[PDB]
This record gives structure tokens, sequence and C-alpha cells, in this order.
């Protein structure tokens, strides 16, 4: 059975920075380090940081006075930031810079009293954080997930309207939402394309190339990872069987019995060791040497704040 590896796969720049922020804060200050939300949506990373002294919380009122608190890579609302500011806490922010860029646009529209539309999935912490940059009751902030949601939305002043997106969406489905937005609200203003980041675009292009060759695609990522679920969904929609798995122990032998080509990728929050263990298990199940596909080079790095060097 041939094993193919998608490229790119695995950690993006924001995740690598965010994890380093939590590790370096543990090495500098010691345990406990409080983190608002799973730093990244990966069970393997979160469980090991928890064992090393990180405590993951959702609400700032779970954090004791005098603590160190780090906001997760997905970002937080201004209400969460200001609640931490008013409390007796040392705060470090692991928000990815490509999330922060979206936040600043939502904050500008709020100041102006002008309405914004976010394209994203309700309940996800990045969506709560970005909708949480808007606070002017004269304007408005609306969430749409689909073209059907666009076709139901009314706004107060469609001549002064803008849109933003979650960073980790399906590139194809988001194009369909934007095309609805522009039909319904011809004067709406946005970026040239969307706010989907380079890592999400590149991992989706890579799993498209992988699924063209492979019968079955395994995506290493946790169930609560939006970007990882997009990779499994893409391969499924191409008619391939695709499974989102935490680790090699999740692989059921039926999924790959008598399969000639199996593909493996990883979401932006999954460490490489988990892919290397998946490959070793597929080799037990009859696969040969893993073959990496040719892929788009990534070259972006985000550095940790100098306070955590
Ligand atoms: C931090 C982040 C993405 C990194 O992957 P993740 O932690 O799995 O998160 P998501 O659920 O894909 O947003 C949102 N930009
Ligand atoms: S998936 Fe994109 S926006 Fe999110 S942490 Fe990674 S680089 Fe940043």
């Amino acid at each position: 059975m041939q094993i193919l590896l998608a490229n790119p796969r695995g950690f993006c720049a924001g995740v690598d920075r965010a994890i380093s922020i939590v590790e370096n804060a543990l090495a500098i200050y010691g345990a406990p380090i409080y983190v608002r939300h799973e730093v990244v949506h990966n069970r393997y990373v979160v469980d090991s940081l928890r064992e090393r002294g990180a405590i993951f919380i959702e609400q700032i009122s779970e954090v004791p006075d005098g603590a160190i608190l780090i906001f997760s890579a997905h970002g937080v609302s201004q209400a969460v930031r200001n609640e931490a500011k008013s409390r007796d806490l040392t705060v470090f922010d692991a928000t990815c810079p490509l999330v922060t860029k979206v936040h600043m646009e939502v904050a500008r529209a709020s100041r102006r009293g002008e309405e914004s539309i976010l394209i994203g999935h309700a309940g996800h912490p990045e969506v709560e954080g970005t909708m949480g940059q808007y606070s002017n009751p004269e304007g408005g902030m609306y969430l749409v997930e689909s073209p059907d949601d666009v076709w139901k939305l009314t706004v107060k002043n469609e001549e002064k309207l803008s849109f933003m997106t979650q960073t980790t969406l399906s590139v194809d489905d988001t194009s369909d939402v934007i095309d609805a937005l522009r039909k319904r609200f011809p004067k709406i203003v946005g970026p040239r394309k969307d706010d989907i980041c380079y890592a999400t675009t590149n991992r989706q292009e890579a799993v498209r190339a992988l699924a063209e060759q492979a019968e079955v695609v395994l995506v290493v990522g946790s169930k609560n990872s939006s970007n990882s679920n997009r990779l499994a969904e893409l391969a499924q929609r191409m008619g391939k069987r695709a499974f989102l798995i935490d680790d090699a122990k999740d692989i059921q032998e039926e999924w790959v019995k008598e399969v000639k080509c199996v593909g493996v990728t990883a979401g932006a929050s999954a460490p490489d060791i988990l892919v290397q263990n998946v490959v070793a298990r597929l080799q037990q199940l009859g696969g040969g040497e893993a073959i990496p596909l040719e892929g788009r080079e990534e070259n972006i790095v985000f550095e940790v704040p100098k306070e955590l060097r």
C-alpha cells in the first residue's frame, strides 16, 4: 500500500508561536501558568502542557489574583481583555497575528458605528473573539455561516457595510458566501478575497492534491479543530473516505484493508510526531515508505514577544 504525505501539513506559524509562548512562560515563571482556552485545539499538545503546569480556563473569574494568564491563539473579545486588565494579573497574548489583523478591522467599524458581517461558525472561540471586537449599539455585528444565512439577513444601512471572515474556513464554501453577500449588498466592502490565512489555504490545496491520488485520507487533528475538520471534509466531498484522528491508535484496520493508496495530512495544530506515529502504524498495516508530495513552500515565522525570550 503506498503512503502519501500532503505538503504543507501540520504546524503553522501562529501555532508554533503560541505553543512557544506557553512553554517559555512555564520555563521563566514556573507552574501554574493560566491559559484562556486550549492554546491550540490539539489534545496531545494541551495534555502535555497541562502535565507541565499549564491550567486551561474559559472564564477570567476562574483565575486567581497575582497569576500569569496567556490568551489562546484563537484570540479573545475586548470584554475578556478588559476583564483581565482590571484584575490583578500578568497577561501575555498568544493571539495569532493573522487573527489580530481581522480584529483591528472589526474595532474600526465599531468606532464608526458602521455594520460588519463575519463569515464563520457559531460558537467557535475565534468567532467569539472577533464578534467581541464590536460594541457600538447604533451599528451592528452579524454572523453568517452559509448563503442561506445571507439571504435572511437585513441590516440597518447597507450603504456602509463591511465583511470579515474566520481564518480557518473552507476556501470553496467561503467564496459561495461572499458571492451571496455581494449580490445582496452590492456596496459591501471587504479584503480582496477573505481573511482565510495562508496556512488554511495551503493545507486545503495540499489535501486536494493528496485526495486526487489517495483512496483514503487520514487527517491528524483533534475534533474541535476547525481547520482540521475542513481538510477531512474536503477529501470527503471528493468522494474519498476520510477520517479525522488524534493519533495512530484511532486507525481502524477496515479503513485501510485492501486499499492501494492512503494519504496522510495534519491540521495546523497537530505536531509532527503524531504524523510519524500514524505512518508507522500504516506500515504495520502493509504500507511502504512514506512518499511526500511536492508542495508550496511556506516561509513565514512569527517570533515570541521579547518579554518571553
Ligand atoms: C489558532 C487557530 C488555528 C490553529 O488551529 P486550531 O488550534 O486547531 O484552531 P481552529 O479550531 O482551526 O481555529 C485559529 N487561527
Ligand atoms: S491557522 Fe492561520 S490564523 Fe490560525 S494560528 Fe495558524 S497561521 Fe494563524
